[PDB]
């Protein structure tokens, strides 16, 4: 059990979750966003940005789970759009949930010295803060069977830098117009990447981006119908 999925509350979500065999899910929110999921599909709450850092939002998260994902893609202007200093300065409010705490999930550069995740993990340890595990994202631009090894190399480098277990909480082949793989390239990468992740013992969990093609053109399902990437993911774990 590592395999999960990001999900919007799209029409057919509960059937998709049951068909694909997600062992957990998240919604980019402090609660399941109207998603009904069976036992054996653990919900994992998230504080997405600077605006969800309020006693109400944190209370809600804490009612909903034992494990908390911090800010989503703070390194991107279009997402949490947050300085390292702001993330560390809020960190104590997230510690106050008492929940098992995942780092903010950078879109890029997690292995880069002086980069966003490096500076956050650096300051967190210097201040004596708690970062129980490191959510990561990965958007591969090489759409060949080489992508799996590239993700492997990224994952190993991050784990080597910080020595915390990893969740791969949002990954796909996508290059930023966004550029996309063929269906066959995508399905083969779903297949190869999940087999590699199943073997990577510091990776506790992974989640393809995303369950529904209504959320992202890299989606596994259209309504309750899996495409060939969804079939690979159903079979992945």
């Amino acid at each position: 059990t590592k395999k999960g999925v990001s999900a919007a509350a799209f029409s057919g979500v509960t059937a998709a979750l049951g068909d694909v065999g997600a062992r957990w899910f998240y919604t980019w929110a402090a609660d399941p966003q109207g998603i009904t999921a069976p036992a054996g599909t653990e919900f994992v709450p998230m504080i997405w940005g600077r605006d969800s850092v309020t006693a109400d939002q944190l209370q809600r998260a804490k009612a909903a789970g034992s494990t908390l994902l911090a800010f989503n893609e703070p390194d991107l202007a279009g997402q949490a759009n947050m300085s390292v200093e702001t993330a560390l300065d809020l960190w104590p409010q997230l510690q106050a949930t008492g929940m098992r705490l995942g780092a903010p999930a950078v879109a890029y550069g997690g292995d880069t010295p002086g980069g966003w995740l490096d500076r956050f993990m650096s300051g967190a340890a210097a201040r004596g803060y708690r970062v129980d595990f490191i959510p990561l994202h990965w958007y591969g631009g090489d759409f060949s069977a080489a992508a799996t090894g590239q993700l492997q190399s990224y994952l190993q480098a991050v784990y080597n830098r910080y020595h915390r277990p990893i969740w791969l909480t949002q990954y796909a082949l996508t290059d930023f117009t966004p550029r996309y793989p063929s269906a066959a390239e995508q399905a083969d990468f779903v297949s190869r990447s999940t087999a590699m992740l199943n073997g990577l013992s510091f990776v506790e969990r992974y989640a393809w981006f995303s369950l529904s093609t209504s959320t992202t053109p890299t989606g596994l399902y259209t309504g309750t119908t899996p495409n060939s990437s969804g079939v690979a993911y159903r079979a992945a774990g």
